[PDB]
Protein backbone atom coordinates (compact mmCIF):
# COMPACT_ATOMS: atom_id res chain seq x y z
CA UNK A 1 0.00 0.00 0.00
CA UNK A 2 1.33 3.34 -1.10
CA UNK A 3 -0.60 6.49 -0.16
CA UNK A 4 -1.34 8.41 -3.31
CA UNK A 5 -1.54 11.69 -1.39
CA UNK A 6 1.64 12.46 0.56
CA UNK A 7 1.28 15.86 2.25
CA UNK A 8 4.03 17.83 3.95
CA UNK A 9 2.79 19.96 6.89
CA UNK A 10 4.07 23.58 6.96
CA UNK A 11 3.49 24.99 10.52
CA UNK A 12 3.95 28.79 10.59
CA UNK A 13 3.21 29.31 14.40
CA UNK A 14 6.90 30.14 14.35
CA UNK A 15 10.12 30.04 12.30
CA UNK A 16 8.11 30.93 9.23
CA UNK A 17 10.31 31.15 6.12
CA UNK A 18 10.72 34.39 4.28
CA UNK A 19 8.53 34.26 1.20
CA UNK A 20 11.06 34.03 -1.60
CA UNK A 21 12.24 30.69 -0.21
CA UNK A 22 9.14 28.58 -0.62
CA UNK A 23 10.00 27.73 -4.23
CA UNK A 24 13.19 26.02 -3.18
CA UNK A 25 11.33 24.08 -0.49
CA UNK A 26 8.51 23.11 -2.79
CA UNK A 27 10.83 21.94 -5.60
CA UNK A 28 12.58 19.78 -2.96
CA UNK A 29 9.18 18.50 -1.94
CA UNK A 30 8.52 17.36 -5.54
CA UNK A 31 11.99 15.87 -5.79
CA UNK A 32 11.20 13.52 -2.89
CA UNK A 33 7.73 12.59 -4.10
CA UNK A 34 5.32 14.77 -2.14
CA UNK A 35 2.01 15.36 -3.83
CA UNK A 36 1.05 18.35 -1.72
CA UNK A 37 1.38 20.52 1.34
CA UNK A 38 -0.71 21.52 4.26
CA UNK A 39 -0.34 25.16 5.20
CA UNK A 40 -1.07 26.32 8.71
CA UNK A 41 -0.67 30.07 8.42
CA UNK A 42 -1.68 30.72 12.06
CA UNK A 43 -0.86 34.44 12.55
CA UNK A 44 1.22 34.83 9.41
CA UNK A 45 -1.63 35.23 6.92
CA UNK A 46 -2.54 38.71 5.52
CA UNK A 47 -5.71 38.89 7.62
CA UNK A 48 -8.07 41.84 7.14
CA UNK A 49 -10.99 43.62 8.73
CA UNK A 50 -11.50 42.56 12.37
CA UNK A 51 -8.62 40.03 12.21
CA UNK A 52 -6.04 42.55 10.94
CA UNK A 53 -5.04 43.25 14.54
CA UNK A 54 -4.17 39.70 15.53
CA UNK A 55 -1.57 39.42 12.75
CA UNK A 56 2.07 38.72 13.30
CA UNK A 57 4.07 41.85 12.67
CA UNK A 58 6.15 39.93 10.09
CA UNK A 59 2.97 38.62 8.48
CA UNK A 60 2.92 37.68 4.81
CA UNK A 61 1.44 40.07 2.22
CA UNK A 62 -1.41 39.33 -0.09
CA UNK A 63 1.16 39.41 -2.99
CA UNK A 64 3.23 36.84 -1.13
CA UNK A 65 0.40 34.43 -0.41
CA UNK A 66 -0.79 34.66 -4.10
CA UNK A 67 2.76 33.84 -5.25
CA UNK A 68 3.17 31.00 -2.84
CA UNK A 69 0.07 29.22 -4.02
CA UNK A 70 0.85 29.88 -7.70
CA UNK A 71 4.27 28.40 -7.19
CA UNK A 72 2.76 25.41 -5.50
CA UNK A 73 0.30 25.08 -8.36
CA UNK A 74 2.89 25.41 -11.12
CA UNK A 75 4.98 22.64 -9.45
CA UNK A 76 1.92 20.39 -9.46
CA UNK A 77 1.62 20.48 -5.65
CA UNK A 78 -1.80 20.29 -4.07
CA UNK A 79 -2.50 22.85 -1.29
CA UNK A 80 -4.60 22.02 1.71
CA UNK A 81 -5.16 24.96 4.15
CA UNK A 82 -5.28 24.14 7.86
CA UNK A 83 -7.57 26.47 9.75
CA UNK A 84 -8.24 25.91 13.41
CA UNK A 85 -11.95 26.25 14.02
CA UNK A 86 -12.53 25.26 17.68
CA UNK A 87 -9.22 25.05 19.57
CA UNK A 88 -5.55 26.02 19.24
CA UNK A 89 -6.74 29.61 18.66
CA UNK A 90 -4.38 31.26 21.13
CA UNK A 91 -3.14 33.46 18.30
CA UNK A 92 -6.61 34.84 17.86
CA UNK A 93 -8.22 35.00 21.32
CA UNK A 94 -5.27 36.06 23.49
CA UNK A 95 -5.61 39.84 23.25
CA UNK A 96 -8.44 41.90 24.73
CA UNK A 97 -10.23 41.84 21.38
CA UNK A 98 -11.80 38.41 21.47
CA UNK A 99 -11.43 37.78 25.17
CA UNK A 100 -15.21 37.60 25.28
CA UNK A 101 -15.19 34.72 22.78
CA UNK A 102 -13.19 32.21 24.85
CA UNK A 103 -14.71 28.95 26.21
CA UNK A 104 -13.00 29.76 29.52
CA UNK A 105 -12.07 33.45 30.05
CA UNK A 106 -8.63 32.53 31.33
CA UNK A 107 -7.68 30.17 28.48
CA UNK A 108 -6.94 31.72 25.03
CA UNK A 109 -7.13 28.24 23.54
CA UNK A 110 -10.76 27.45 22.75
CA UNK A 111 -13.73 29.50 21.53
CA UNK A 112 -17.28 29.10 22.96
CA UNK A 113 -19.07 26.83 20.40
CA UNK A 114 -22.40 27.95 21.95
CA UNK A 115 -21.73 31.67 21.46
CA UNK A 116 -22.79 32.50 17.94
CA UNK A 117 -20.95 35.80 17.71
CA UNK A 118 -17.86 33.60 18.17
CA UNK A 119 -18.87 30.97 15.69
CA UNK A 120 -19.33 33.94 13.34
CA UNK A 121 -15.69 35.07 13.79
CA UNK A 122 -14.54 31.55 13.00
CA UNK A 123 -16.51 31.41 9.74
CA UNK A 124 -15.04 34.74 8.65
CA UNK A 125 -11.65 33.31 9.35
CA UNK A 126 -12.29 30.31 7.16
CA UNK A 127 -13.64 32.57 4.38
CA UNK A 128 -10.70 34.95 4.54
CA UNK A 129 -8.33 32.04 3.84
CA UNK A 130 -10.46 30.20 1.32
CA UNK A 131 -10.60 33.52 -0.56
CA UNK A 132 -7.07 32.80 -1.56
CA UNK A 133 -7.12 29.02 -1.46
CA UNK A 134 -10.42 28.37 -3.21
CA UNK A 135 -8.99 27.97 -6.68
CA UNK A 136 -6.21 25.64 -5.58
CA UNK A 137 -7.20 22.43 -3.77
CA UNK A 138 -9.93 19.85 -3.29
CA UNK A 139 -9.56 19.68 0.50
CA UNK A 140 -9.71 21.89 3.63
CA UNK A 141 -8.55 20.90 7.16
CA UNK A 142 -10.48 22.49 10.03
CA UNK A 143 -8.50 21.30 13.09
CA UNK A 144 -10.77 20.13 15.98
CA UNK A 145 -7.73 18.44 17.61
CA UNK A 146 -6.32 18.24 21.19
CA UNK A 147 -22.00 18.35 25.17
CA UNK A 148 -20.47 16.13 22.41
CA UNK A 149 -23.60 17.34 20.50
CA UNK A 150 -22.47 21.00 20.80
CA UNK A 151 -19.12 19.95 19.41
CA UNK A 152 -20.58 17.92 16.54
CA UNK A 153 -23.11 20.63 15.71
CA UNK A 154 -20.11 23.04 15.57
CA UNK A 155 -18.30 20.73 13.14
CA UNK A 156 -21.45 20.15 11.14
CA UNK A 157 -21.92 23.86 10.99
CA UNK A 158 -18.32 24.45 9.80
CA UNK A 159 -18.11 21.59 7.32
CA UNK A 160 -21.34 22.63 5.54
CA UNK A 161 -20.10 26.19 5.39
CA UNK A 162 -16.96 25.01 3.57
CA UNK A 163 -18.61 22.23 1.52
CA UNK A 164 -21.44 24.52 0.39
CA UNK A 165 -19.64 27.75 -0.31
CA UNK A 166 -16.39 26.34 -1.72
CA UNK A 167 -17.39 22.80 -2.74
CA UNK A 168 -14.49 21.12 -0.87
CA UNK A 169 -14.12 18.17 1.40
CA UNK A 170 -13.41 18.71 5.01
CA UNK A 171 -10.61 16.99 6.93
CA UNK A 172 -10.40 17.20 10.72
CA UNK A 173 -8.23 15.58 13.45
CA UNK A 174 -9.63 12.24 14.63
CA UNK A 175 -9.41 12.55 18.47
CA UNK A 176 -12.69 14.55 18.57
CA UNK A 177 -14.73 11.50 17.32
CA UNK A 178 -12.73 8.27 18.03
CA UNK A 179 -14.70 7.89 21.26
CA UNK A 180 -18.23 8.79 20.09
CA UNK A 181 -21.04 6.25 19.61
CA UNK A 182 -21.41 5.24 15.96
CA UNK A 183 -24.98 6.44 16.64
CA UNK A 184 -24.11 10.14 17.17
CA UNK A 185 -21.91 10.09 14.06
CA UNK A 186 -24.91 9.06 11.98
CA UNK A 187 -27.20 11.54 13.65
CA UNK A 188 -24.87 14.16 12.27
CA UNK A 189 -24.32 12.48 8.90
CA UNK A 190 -20.59 12.63 9.41
CA UNK A 191 -20.06 9.96 6.78
CA UNK A 192 -21.07 12.72 4.34
CA UNK A 193 -19.31 15.63 5.99
CA UNK A 194 -15.72 15.02 7.19
CA UNK A 195 -12.62 13.01 6.60
CA UNK A 196 -11.00 12.06 9.89
CA UNK A 197 -7.26 12.40 10.01
CA UNK A 198 -5.86 10.00 12.55
CA UNK A 199 -2.57 11.24 14.01
CA UNK A 200 0.08 9.30 15.86
CA UNK A 201 3.68 10.34 16.15
CA UNK A 202 4.82 7.32 18.24
CA UNK A 203 7.58 4.93 17.17
CA UNK A 204 5.50 1.77 17.73
CA UNK A 205 1.86 2.58 17.01
CA UNK A 206 1.05 -1.07 17.60
CA UNK A 207 1.85 -0.25 21.23
CA UNK A 208 -0.27 2.96 21.42
CA UNK A 209 -3.25 2.35 19.01
CA UNK A 210 -6.45 0.69 20.40
CA UNK A 211 -7.53 -2.40 18.52
CA UNK A 212 -10.07 -2.24 15.75
CA UNK A 213 -9.58 1.53 15.85
CA UNK A 214 -9.68 1.05 12.04
CA UNK A 215 -12.73 -1.21 12.37
CA UNK A 216 -14.33 1.50 14.53
CA UNK A 217 -13.82 4.24 11.96
CA UNK A 218 -14.58 2.26 8.78
CA UNK A 219 -17.98 1.56 10.36
CA UNK A 220 -18.55 5.33 10.57
CA UNK A 221 -16.86 7.01 7.60
CA UNK A 222 -15.87 6.08 4.01
CA UNK A 223 -12.78 8.32 3.84
CA UNK A 224 -9.78 8.25 6.18
CA UNK A 225 -6.38 9.96 6.28
CA UNK A 226 -3.31 9.30 8.41
CA UNK A 227 -0.79 11.58 10.02
CA UNK A 228 2.85 10.84 10.83
CA UNK A 229 5.54 13.26 12.00
CA UNK A 230 8.83 14.37 10.53
CA UNK A 231 9.56 17.09 13.14
CA UNK A 232 7.80 18.70 16.16
CA UNK A 233 7.09 15.47 18.06
CA UNK A 234 10.31 14.28 19.77
CA UNK A 235 10.40 16.82 22.56
CA UNK A 236 9.21 20.43 22.75
CA UNK A 237 12.82 21.54 23.11
CA UNK A 238 14.09 19.29 20.30
CA UNK A 239 16.24 21.58 18.18
CA UNK A 240 18.34 19.09 16.12
CA UNK A 241 17.81 16.20 13.70
CA UNK A 242 16.86 12.82 15.25
CA UNK A 243 15.92 10.75 12.15
CA UNK A 244 15.93 7.36 14.01
CA UNK A 245 12.78 8.49 15.91
CA UNK A 246 10.67 9.73 13.04
CA UNK A 247 11.72 6.73 10.90
CA UNK A 248 10.23 4.28 13.43
CA UNK A 249 6.96 6.23 13.11
CA UNK A 250 6.96 5.86 9.34
CA UNK A 251 7.73 2.07 9.36
CA UNK A 252 5.13 1.65 12.03
CA UNK A 253 2.69 3.62 9.80
CA UNK A 254 3.28 1.50 6.70
CA UNK A 255 2.09 -1.60 8.54
CA UNK A 256 -1.00 0.27 9.81
CA UNK A 257 -2.05 1.63 6.39
CA UNK A 258 -1.52 -1.85 4.84
CA UNK A 259 -4.24 -3.04 7.20
CA UNK A 260 -6.55 -0.05 6.95
CA UNK A 261 -6.39 0.75 3.24
CA UNK A 262 -9.09 -1.78 2.43
CA UNK A 263 -11.88 -0.95 4.97
CA UNK A 264 -12.36 2.51 3.64
CA UNK A 265 -13.96 3.74 0.46
CA UNK A 266 -10.49 5.30 0.30
CA UNK A 267 -7.51 5.76 2.64
CA UNK A 268 -6.73 9.13 1.08
CA UNK A 269 -3.14 9.57 2.12
CA UNK A 270 -0.76 10.48 4.91
CA UNK A 271 0.08 13.90 6.32
CA UNK A 272 3.68 14.31 7.37
CA UNK A 273 3.28 16.61 10.31
CA UNK A 274 6.03 19.22 11.00
CA UNK A 275 5.16 21.24 14.14
CA UNK A 276 7.33 24.33 14.78
CA UNK A 277 6.03 24.71 18.35
CA UNK A 278 4.08 22.17 20.42
CA UNK A 279 1.54 25.05 20.71
CA UNK A 280 1.41 28.82 20.10
CA UNK A 281 2.90 29.48 23.56
CA UNK A 282 5.53 26.74 23.56
CA UNK A 283 9.09 27.26 22.41
CA UNK A 284 10.36 26.64 18.94
CA UNK A 285 11.09 23.01 18.19
CA UNK A 286 13.05 21.82 15.13
CA UNK A 287 13.25 24.25 12.24
CA UNK A 288 12.16 23.03 8.78
CA UNK A 289 15.78 22.91 7.46
CA UNK A 290 16.61 20.68 10.38
CA UNK A 291 13.71 18.39 9.48
CA UNK A 292 14.66 17.98 5.84
CA UNK A 293 16.70 14.76 6.45
CA UNK A 294 13.84 13.29 8.41
CA UNK A 295 11.39 14.41 5.81
CA UNK A 296 13.48 13.17 2.91
CA UNK A 297 13.94 9.69 4.31
CA UNK A 298 10.38 9.31 5.44
CA UNK A 299 8.83 10.30 2.10
CA UNK A 300 11.01 7.82 0.14
CA UNK A 301 10.24 5.21 2.84
CA UNK A 302 6.48 5.49 2.35
CA UNK A 303 6.74 5.43 -1.41
CA UNK A 304 9.09 2.42 -1.39
CA UNK A 305 6.85 0.68 1.14
CA UNK A 306 9.71 -0.03 3.55
CA UNK A 307 13.17 1.14 4.65
CA UNK A 308 16.31 -0.55 3.30
CA UNK A 309 19.87 0.42 2.35
CA UNK A 310 18.38 1.39 -1.02
CA UNK A 311 16.18 4.07 0.59
CA UNK A 312 19.05 5.32 2.71
CA UNK A 313 21.11 5.81 -0.42
CA UNK A 314 18.65 7.62 -2.67
CA UNK A 315 17.97 9.80 0.35
CA UNK A 316 21.62 10.92 0.53
CA UNK A 317 22.14 11.66 -3.16
CA UNK A 318 18.96 13.77 -3.09
CA UNK A 319 20.50 15.77 -0.22
CA UNK A 320 23.78 15.72 -2.22
CA UNK A 321 25.51 14.63 0.96
CA UNK A 322 28.88 13.05 0.75
CA UNK A 323 28.61 9.39 -0.35
CA UNK A 324 28.98 6.63 2.14
CA UNK A 325 27.30 8.28 5.14
CA UNK A 326 24.16 7.10 6.96
CA UNK A 327 20.92 9.19 7.01
CA UNK A 328 20.50 7.92 10.59
CA UNK A 329 24.02 8.98 11.65
CA UNK A 330 26.10 12.03 10.75
CA UNK A 331 25.87 13.66 7.32
CA UNK A 332 28.42 16.06 5.79
CA UNK A 333 28.39 18.41 2.83
CA UNK A 334 24.67 17.99 2.18
CA UNK A 335 23.21 20.63 -0.19
CA UNK A 336 19.49 21.22 0.37
CA UNK A 337 17.43 24.34 1.25
CA UNK A 338 18.65 25.42 4.70
CA UNK A 339 21.52 22.98 4.62
CA UNK A 340 23.88 25.55 6.15
CA UNK A 341 21.46 26.04 9.04
CA UNK A 342 21.30 22.25 9.43
CA UNK A 343 25.12 21.96 9.44
CA UNK A 344 25.55 24.67 12.03
CA UNK A 345 22.71 23.52 14.31
CA UNK A 346 24.03 19.99 14.25
CA UNK A 347 27.45 21.27 15.41
CA UNK A 348 25.53 23.08 18.24
CA UNK A 349 24.06 19.76 19.20
CA UNK A 350 27.55 18.26 19.45
CA UNK A 351 29.28 21.11 21.25
CA UNK A 352 26.51 21.25 23.79
CA UNK A 353 26.91 17.49 24.52
CA UNK A 354 30.59 18.07 25.19
CA UNK A 355 29.89 21.02 27.44
CA UNK A 356 27.35 19.01 29.46
CA UNK A 357 29.80 16.11 29.75
CA UNK A 358 32.44 18.58 31.08
CA UNK A 359 30.05 20.10 33.55
CA UNK A 360 29.32 16.51 34.76
CA UNK A 361 32.97 15.26 35.27
CA UNK A 362 34.83 15.07 38.60
CA UNK A 363 36.59 18.43 38.22
CA UNK A 364 33.61 20.67 37.84
CA UNK A 365 31.43 18.54 40.11
CA UNK A 366 33.98 18.41 42.95
CA UNK A 367 35.65 21.82 42.71
CA UNK A 368 33.38 24.23 40.91
CA UNK A 369 30.39 23.63 43.17
CA UNK A 370 28.10 26.34 44.48
CA UNK A 371 30.33 26.90 47.59
CA UNK A 372 33.30 27.33 45.31
CA UNK A 373 31.37 29.84 43.24
CA UNK A 374 29.84 31.71 46.16
CA UNK A 375 32.69 31.59 48.70
CA UNK A 376 35.48 31.72 46.09
CA UNK A 377 36.82 28.59 47.94
CA UNK A 378 38.34 25.81 45.88
CA UNK A 379 41.72 24.44 44.59
CA UNK A 380 43.64 26.72 42.22
CA UNK A 381 45.13 23.59 40.81
CA UNK A 382 41.77 22.34 39.67
CA UNK A 383 41.00 25.67 38.11
CA UNK A 384 44.16 25.42 35.97
CA UNK A 385 42.51 22.35 34.32
CA UNK A 386 39.06 23.76 34.01
CA UNK A 387 39.49 27.40 33.06
CA UNK A 388 41.17 26.45 29.74
CA UNK A 389 38.32 24.13 28.81
CA UNK A 390 35.71 26.66 29.80
CA UNK A 391 37.41 29.35 27.68
CA UNK A 392 37.66 27.17 24.55
CA UNK A 393 34.04 25.97 24.61
CA UNK A 394 32.83 29.42 25.43
CA UNK A 395 34.69 30.91 22.43
CA UNK A 396 33.53 28.14 20.11
CA UNK A 397 29.90 28.66 21.19
CA UNK A 398 30.30 32.37 20.49
CA UNK A 399 31.33 31.61 16.91
CA UNK A 400 28.56 29.07 16.47
CA UNK A 401 26.07 31.74 17.50
CA UNK A 402 27.43 34.11 14.82
CA UNK A 403 27.36 31.49 12.13
CA UNK A 404 23.82 30.31 12.95
CA UNK A 405 22.51 33.86 13.06
CA UNK A 406 23.94 34.48 9.58
CA UNK A 407 22.70 31.20 8.10
CA UNK A 408 19.26 31.51 9.66
CA UNK A 409 18.93 35.24 8.78
CA UNK A 410 18.93 34.49 5.00
CA UNK A 411 15.82 32.29 5.51
CA UNK A 412 14.10 33.49 8.68
CA UNK A 413 12.91 36.69 10.34
CA UNK A 414 14.91 38.17 13.25
CA UNK A 415 12.47 37.32 15.98
CA UNK A 416 12.79 33.62 15.10
CA UNK A 417 16.63 33.74 15.18
CA UNK A 418 16.63 35.80 18.36
CA UNK A 419 14.27 33.30 19.88
CA UNK A 420 16.42 30.29 18.84
CA UNK A 421 19.64 31.86 20.17
CA UNK A 422 17.92 33.07 23.34
CA UNK A 423 16.66 29.52 23.98
CA UNK A 424 19.28 27.12 22.81
CA UNK A 425 22.64 28.91 22.56
CA UNK A 426 23.02 32.01 24.76
CA UNK A 427 22.14 30.50 28.20
CA UNK A 428 25.22 28.38 27.75
CA UNK A 429 27.53 31.21 26.83
CA UNK A 430 26.23 33.08 29.87
CA UNK A 431 26.70 30.00 32.06
CA UNK A 432 30.23 29.33 30.77
CA UNK A 433 31.13 32.97 31.25
CA UNK A 434 29.88 33.04 34.90
CA UNK A 435 31.89 29.89 35.68
CA UNK A 436 34.94 31.26 33.87
CA UNK A 437 34.74 34.40 36.06
CA UNK A 438 34.64 32.59 39.41
CA UNK A 439 37.12 29.89 38.40
CA UNK A 440 39.49 32.64 37.32
CA UNK A 441 39.00 34.45 40.62
CA UNK A 442 39.76 31.27 42.56
CA UNK A 443 42.76 30.58 40.34
CA UNK A 444 44.02 33.96 41.54
CA UNK A 445 43.61 33.24 45.24
CA UNK A 446 46.59 31.95 47.11
CA UNK A 447 45.32 32.30 50.69
CA UNK A 448 42.23 30.48 52.10
CA UNK A 449 40.38 30.56 55.46
CA UNK A 450 40.54 27.77 58.00
CA UNK A 451 37.40 25.81 58.48
CA UNK A 452 34.67 26.33 59.51
CA UNK A 453 33.57 29.38 57.49
CA UNK A 454 29.93 30.65 57.61
CA UNK A 455 27.63 29.31 54.93
CA UNK A 456 24.15 30.23 53.77
ZN1 LIG B 1 -19.43 26.68 25.81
Amino acid sequence: FIPKRRIVHLDLKGAAPKPQHFRAFFEYFVRIGATGILIEWEDMFPYEGRLSDLRNGDAYSADDVRMILSTADQLRLEVIPLVQTIGHLEWLLKTHKFYSFRENPRNPQSVCVSNAEAVDLVLHLVDQVMAFHKDYGQFVHIGADEREDLLLRHIVNVSKHVKTKYGKNVLMWHDMIANIDASLAEKYDLKNLVEPVLWNYAEDLEAFLPMGIWETFSAMVPYMWGSSAFKGADSPTRYHSNVKHYLENHISWIKQMSTASEKFREFRGLIFTGWQRYDHFAVLCEFLPIGIPSLTVNMLTIRNGRFDASVNDQAISIMQCVTGSDVKGDLYGCRFPGSDIYHHVQLLHEKKGEIEKLLLQQSVQGWLSNIAIDYNMSSPWYMNLIVPDLMTYKNQMIELSLNIRQAMLEMFYENAVDEFLFTYVDPVINHLQRLLDRATAIQRRDEFPVRPFPIK
